[PDB]
């Protein structure tokens, strides 16, 4: 149940993607790659930056995986346009789905309700205030467009249900993404804008942003 699959290309090669920059208030935990173009790598900020001999990666103790930005040495500036053009190209696909079935549930409002799959529209703000399910099986999928910000307040959680799986739930989001403090979140994120987490939180997902990610003492997983 639910839509067809997004696809991601070479930007499912990436925990976070970013176009402008990804930032970090020690201690982050990513675990996957980080990317940043066309920035350079001076936009990359709190990572604490070892180069690898290579001159085509760099590494930090904030991550596990390389990180990669678009003044590195060649191959590097190549392989990341790549991927930012496959980000534009799933965001497009994402946001461009025809027919929800559903539209401007709850007015936006998810804390306390159960997903099922589904395409889901909103041309508002969403957020929750409270914990809210996604329920369904590990082959079922999810796709919420949201024209407005998203936000998921601190201490509170997506929880998967059912076998539900979070490669299998994207959130294809126009305006900015805040995760309070201690939040749970779940899903691939297809950013138009910025998106930011606060301390203690966490994703598991990936984060794709055209425009920069902040993670203040906060942890993402790539799934
Ligand atoms: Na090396
Ligand atoms: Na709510």
């Amino acid at each position: 149940a639910g839509p067809t699959a997004v696809p991601l290309g070479t930007a499912g090669n990436y925990a976070i993607l970013a176009s402008a920059g990804v930032s970090t208030v020690p201690q982050s935990v990513i675990t996957g790659a980080v990317g940043l173009s066309p920035a350079a790598a001076t936009f990359l900020t709190g990572f604490s930056l070892t180069m690898s001999s290579t001159g085509t990666f760099s590494t930090s103790t904030q991550v596990t995986g390389q990180l990669t930005a678009a003044d590195y040495g060649t191959p590097t500036p190549s392989i990341l346009t790549t991927a930012i053009g496959d980000m534009g190209t799933a965001y497009v696909n994402a946001a461009t789905r025809s027919g929800p079935n559903f539209l401007e549930i709850y007015t936006g409002a998810l804390g306390g309700k159960i997903l099922p799959p589904g395409l889901y529209k909103w041309t508002s703000p969403v957020g929750a205030s409270a914990d809210f399910t996604i329920i369904g099986t590990s082959t079922d999928t999810w796709i919420f467009q949201i024209a407005g910000t998203l936000g998921l307040a601190a201490g509170k959680k997506i929880i998967l249900a059912g076998g539900a799986q979070a490669k299998n739930i994207v959130w294809v989001v126009a305006g900015a993404v805040s995760i309070e403090a201690g939040a749970k979140f779940e899903g691939v994120i297809l950013a138009k804008t910025a998106v930011t987490l606060k301390t203690g939180s966490s994703l598991n997902g990936r984060i794709l942003s055209q425009t920069a990610v902040a993670l203040q003492k906060a942890t993402v997983v790539q799934k």
